């Protein structure tokens, strides 16, 4: 299956299966260490995980894989989605992180871990630049399919036969963005020109993730990346 | 100023603009020749950058910022374009070839490499043409270092976003004269700009690669670039 549906069936899809809001421990003692602070961040993403792989298997075309290229797209893009539903939820509240309803976190906040403000300031650019471009939900949930299906699709006959088929669903989410912004009601010419836009905001989420990849290595941080096994046994 | 310019027009300016291919300093030390190779070709980079169209209308520090985010992009779109014919190698210069087992010579290295040939790969199966090409590295130069507060400030950035959805336009009306459907046109857009995010992740990786070796400074300086673009 996978290829039959029309952009409307697609966005749909793609708009049930989309993960809960998750809540940050409801027993913080702020104000926070830095310790602390990781501790409950570091919880959070543990669980948006497992909530991640279960978007990610009724993403079409995600289970018509193999389990060990599933593996492969999970373990190069995990962060990145983590980063782009993070500044969605972030769009209405400017200068400010919403990790969860109940851990919104200001500028001030994201130096009391050392060097994360960095981290922190991109994602906060990055939310204002979806803001300034009304980012709508149907748009932001394609473009994180986009980052799941892409940021791995760089690496047999089979080999090649995956691959063409995650191109070919690629371009079937590009088809779905263009019908949405089209039926908007804008021109052939502002079509190309958001999609565009759209795309080269990806290149920078790219660059957010390389660069909190670091930083989380830097702080000496346990186990950072999930591994081979627990991404295989999540997805059973 | 390049608002103005139609697509064929933007392509012709951006074809003149192109850097020349230099040489490798050799004899008739790996990491020294390509380090020397490097240092020559930014001069030429910086020339290339303002010839782009719009490029100039900025202010001289938004351009060093620019420079400052997107200089080893550009020089891997550049090695993995000239590369594309010359499967399982990188071309480094005409007269320095390199397959990924000399690459492995060099520690941590044959990482960065197998992911430059990646993208060869990909731009030798999509028959990445060279005003595409031209039209990518430009897109380069403009977006990586664009997210980053006075009213000039936004001026800037609005004006960057114009020319950004300029070059848009070029690369869609490319397409069309090629004789791709509409259908076949945003694909083709979307295929082409979500390789800029792998060349992203590619310079990343190749910074940190830099940082575990040696250098007198990795990334280029702020007077020097703005000394370059005098
Ligand atoms: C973007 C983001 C981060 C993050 C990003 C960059 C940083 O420098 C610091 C935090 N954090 C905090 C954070 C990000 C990544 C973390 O990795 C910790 C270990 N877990 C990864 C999931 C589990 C198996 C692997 C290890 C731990 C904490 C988020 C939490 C929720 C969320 O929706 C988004 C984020
Ligand atoms: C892709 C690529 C590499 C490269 C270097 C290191 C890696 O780990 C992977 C690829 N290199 C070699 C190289 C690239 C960049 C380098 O940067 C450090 C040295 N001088 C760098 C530039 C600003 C002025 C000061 C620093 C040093 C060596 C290329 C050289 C030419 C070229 O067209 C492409 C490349």
């Amino acid at each position: 299956l996978a290829l039959s549906l029309t952009a409307d069936q697609m966005v749909s899809a793609l708009l049930d299966a989309e993960p809960p809001i998750l809540y940050s421990e409801y027993d913080p003692t702020r104000p926070f260490s830095e310790a602390s602070m990781m501790g409950l961040l570091t919880n959070l993403a543990d669980r948006e995980l497992v909530h991640m792989i279960n978007w990610a298997k009724r993403v079409p075309g995600f289970v018509d894989l193999t389990s060990h290229d599933q593996v492969h797209l999970l373990e190069c893009a995990w962060l990145e989605i983590l980063m782009i539903g993070l500044v969605w939820r972030s769009m209405e509240h400017p200068g400010k992180l919403l990790f969860a309803p109940n851990l919104l976190l200001d500028r001030n906040q994201g130096k009391c871990v050392e060097g994360m403000v960095e981290i922190f300031d991109m994602l906060l650019a990055t939310s204002s630049r979806f803001r300034m471009m009304n980012l709508q939900g149907e748009e932001f949930v394609c473009l994180k399919s986009i980052i799941l299906l892409n940021s791995g699709v760089y690496t047999t006959l089979k080999s090649l036969e995956e691959k063409d088929h995650i191109h070919r669903v690629l371009d079937k989410i590009t088809d779905t963005l263009i019908h949405l912004m089209a039926k908007a009601g804008l021109t052939l010419q502002q079509q190309h020109q958001r999609l565009a836009q759209l795309l080269l905001i990806l290149s920078h989420i790219r660059h957010m993730s390389n660069k909190g990849m670091e930083h989380l290595y830097s702080m000496k941080c346990k186990n950072v990346v999930p591994s081979y096994d627990l991404l295989l046994e999540m997805l059973d």
